[PDB]
Parts: C-alpha cells; structure tokens; sequence
RNA sequence: AGCACCGUGGCGCAGUGGAAGCGCGAUGGGCUCAUAACCCAUAGGACGUUGGAUCGAAACCAACCGGUGCUACCA
RNA sequence: AGGGGGGAGUACGUUCGCAAGAGUGAAACUUAAAGAAAUUGACGGAAUGGCACCACAAGACGUGGAGCGUGCGGUUUAAUUUGACUCAACACGGGGAACUUUACCAGAUCCGGACAGGGUGAGGAUUGACAGAUUGAGUGUUCUUUCUCGAUCCCCUGAAUGGUGGUGCAUGGCCGCUUUUGGUCGGUGGAGUGAUUUGUUUGGUUGAUUCCGUCAACGGACGAGAUCCAAGCUGCCCAGUAGGAUUCA
RNA sequence: UCCUUGUUUUGCGCAAGGUGAGAUUUUGGGCAACAGCAGGUCUGUGAUGCUCCUCAAUGUUCUGGGCGACACGCGCACUACAAUGUCAGUGAGAACAAGAAAAACGACUCUUGUCGGACCUACUUGAUCAAAAGAGUGGGAAAACCCCGGAAUCACGUAGACCCACUUGGGACCGAGUAUUGCAAUUAUUGGUCGCGCAACGAGGAAUGUCUCGUAGGCGCAGCUCAUCAAACUGUGCCGAUUACGUCC
C-alpha cells in the first residue's frame, strides 16, 4: 500500500466540456408557411420523416453537406 | 667492510633424505533470543635464485641475492 | 548502668604503667532515620524430591551434497504493491494471480456530489449520436456538422460520499501464544493483638489439586473427570436403489 | 469384573495370568479454568474513533497496455526426483481398494401460469490405419447412471530383454510440428511424439527435524482452488516393520 499526493505532468491544452448547441424558435425553421391563396393556409416542410417503426410519429431527418442522417434511429440515406 | 644467523601459504613459523603441514587469517556455512566463545567446509605454495653432491630431498655443499643482529668507522 | 543515630571511647587534663596501654571522659559539627521481632515474596557457586519422543537414552526415516518447483532475504527496474521475522515469520495471509482479481506504474474515461438556499421564458438550462478529424481506440472523450431528447439532468458556494489511504501503541470481534502443564477462588469454623495461616500439609498413589492415610477442619464452585463425535463386536429393524439359495429349461 | 488369597496397611492401588469382539484415560478427536501479551489482523464485513483524499480524485474505472507472490552473479526455508540390480529398468500377462464429487443462472417452447438445455459419465462411431482431437446417441438429481468403481505398491514354472557402466541409471536444459481451453495463451499455459542426454548426481561435513502399532516408511486415488494448469493443502484406502516400554545426564 502507502499513498502519496501529486498528479501533474499536465501543462497541455485540456479538453473543454462538451457543451449544448443551440437552435433556437427549431419548430418555425422546419415548417414553412406561404402567402395566403383562397383563404387556406399552405405548409411545407424543409425536414421529411425517416421511414422506421420508431421514427414514425412525427420524427425528422436531418441535412448535411454530403449526407442525410436521422438522430433518432441513427442512420445515414446517403447523398 | 667483514663475521654470524635467517629466507617455506596473506602474516608468524614447524619439518636432520622416501619429501606440503600448523597456528593466526580471508571467504561461506553451523551452533546461540543476539554477541563473545566454539566447530566444519572452501580457495591460497617457482620450499629466495642458480649450479653441484646424492638411486632419490625443501633439508647437505658452493656461488649470488635479500633481511636482521654483532664487530668495522676507512687518507 | 542507660536517655534518637553519628562525631567518640576520640579531644584536653590527670592518676597509674618500663613499654604496650589501663581508669576517668567532652564539644564543635552533622543527620531523619539507625535499630528489634515476625510474615509474605524473590535469590543462592545450601539441602532434597518430581515430570515431558516439540528433552535425552535405543534406532528406525529424513533434511544439510546435487538437479527442480515454491516461499523469504538481497540486487535491478517506470513499477517489480504489501503483511509476517527465535520457539508462536519463511507451499503462511485458502496468496496454484494471463484479463478481471489488485493494492503498484504509464495514459484516457465516468459521477456513484445526496440535499436546493443562490442563477436558467414558448427556444430554455438539457441527453445521445452518423460522418470527417483528434486519439492506443470504426472510443461523440473532444471539435466541426446537423439532427435527437425526461426539464430532477445543468451552472456556483456550503455539505454529503466513497476509499485494500494512515494509525493494530484509538477500538470492537476473532485467532495465536503464555500452558497441556494441573491449576484457580470464596464461605463458615479454628489459631494469632495482625501482616498471615489452616483448608490447598509431611507420606503413599494416579495422566490428573486423581484418590487414600494422618489430621482443626467441614462443605462448595470452575479446570481435571464426566457429557459429546468417529472406529472395533453385537440385538431389534429392513430391501423392487442391498445379495443370496434351490428348482426347471 | 474374576483369579493369583502374589504385592499392598485392613486402605488407595499395583504386577502377572484368565475371561472376552475389545483389558485399562478400550482406540483416535472435539471441548477446556484463573491471570495475562502494549503477539497478529484497520487486505474478511453497512465492525469502527480520529485524521487524509475528494470532479484534471488516493473515489468509481470489471477501459487499453505493463507490473504482481515471475523480472537475476548470490544466501536461506519447505517440497519433489535421483544416484539402480533388496521391483532394478524400458516389455508382457494375472489379481485388486474407499471415503468423496454432479442440478441452476429471466433466454427457449409450454398453457395460463411451466418444459428442455448450460454439470458429469457410458456406449457407439471416428478407425479400410499415430497420439491428442472430432461427432452422434443414451443414462443419472446420486445405495439406481458412472459401478461388479478392473488403483498403484504387488505377484510370474513369463526358459523376455538388460549386466555394474554415469550404461539401456537419471534426466536438467534445448529445437521443430500439432491439437484443445479462453474474449485475449507472445515472457513458450496446458496435453500429446521425434531429436537434444557426451547437463548434474555414484549415498552425502559441521549440524539438525518428529516419531512407540495398523504406528514409522513406501504407494496411489479423490475433494479443495476452478475456462485452463498442484511437486501444495484437506480427506480416504492399500502394502506394512526395527528398537525401547526407561531416565534425568
């Protein structure tokens, strides 16, 4: 046994803590409305679904540069 | 400068012709609650050097060398 | 004749004695004990008696010489974690460890920081991650990127917690050893003014404070003994998981 | 108990013999007083006082790699194997032992609240050609299976080999190939056959260990630990003596 007290070889760049980012008002960015044609109110979407069991709520997929992805399923429709 | 004695294991020594030993040591064990005390096993020798005598020796003879004592005192 | 112990039977004076000495006989100063008898311990180059295959006799089998496995000491290493050292350390810590176990070394990760008093709008504070990069790591640790989610999770002090960290000379429990030897204690009675003693003693006997005899002791409690477990023999019990006998082919 | 009416004090008992399955603590264990040690253990525990450490931890880390009782001139402790011709050594044939060990782990298929398999071992095959391995089937929850438990020591009128030599006595070290265990066997993990034996060692100094009858010594098996590996420990059985049964040095 027996102890002793010193750890510090240290002196580098340490990690930082992962942290959240944020999106903010995330709901408006997906849902697009329009200029009103006949009195009825027209919505489209930016974001579309991932067909999966678990997915099949209201769940959506994701948009990068050079691939598709879905955070809840985590899969990858490739582009 | 002669005379005398001595030279054998790390150190001190034994050994009068059939020719490597002892006491202190060193090193490693054992006895003891430990230490002294005391046992045992290990390694460690051109027997000063050279020639001679001798069937044959380290032992006797000679030559030289070294050490110590005694007497010498060097135009 | 004596009036605490020393100083001292010394000093001075004097009488006696040939001499050696004898008689008489202080003080200054110093000290808190000196001394007497009895009892219980301890000790003895005093006396006497008992007991042990961890003691010896007799004599069987080894170790100590070698070659291995294992432990310990020492040396070396980044680390070779560590307890234990005469008998009661050293094939011991159920310790024959590949990882785990694991204390030790190099490196990275996670909150298992309860409890919210102090801060966080619908986004909140928040959780998880493909791909690329970092990296020992096709480890979202972290970043880029975007998606995905309890709002206790999150941020700050106080506090809590966990630890094979320290102290076994803080301590409990358990174990070892003293010690496998036969030992230990009180009541009432007896003896002494009592510290005490008898009982628990001289003797014989037994592994045994085990008994007997003598006897101012008597009667108890623990240890010893007994009660418990296994082995040898046997009764009753019992067989379709035990095993024999006879008959016939 | 009985007897010797021996011995002893009539006593406590003792010796020899008898009786008997067994003859004197019948045999071997477990338990064990009073007073203690500054023995060991904080590495047994939600057994703990006070302290140390606490989010870049001495916590957790079943994370990756190394180290551990493992690393190598040397001393010491305990173990195992030998130096062979008293089974002695390689080959063959015969007989033959007892304590003990195994069963449930949320997956599976069963219906409506539950079957089978993860543990042993037999037989058969593999085997129209080494071992080790492989595969299929069956039994046992243990006095049913394994199991008539074919242990080794041992025995042989087996006309077996061998012959006194470091030899065919002993193996230590050392190279190559292969299969199993496991998530991972590299510092060879364990088996199993070839080569290495020309490496030690020829009954062992001073000294020293514990033993009195089913004992000493020789020999083998199981349990323990546990994916794998026991020269250890715990337990059971086989073969089975010599000497003493006394003393205090």
């Amino acid at each position: 046994k027996g102890k002793k007290k010193k750890k510090k070889v240290f002196t580098k760049p340490k990690k930082p803590i992962h942290r959240h980012k944020l999106e903010k008002m995330r709901a408006l960015k997906y849902f697009k409305v329009t200029e009103n044609d006949d009195g009825s109110f027209k919505v489209e979407r930016t974001r579309d679904e991932c067909p999966n069991p678990v997915c099949g709520a209201g769940v959506f997929m994701a948009q990068h540069k050079d691939r598709k992805y879905c955070g809840k399923c985590h899969l990858t429709y490739a582009a």
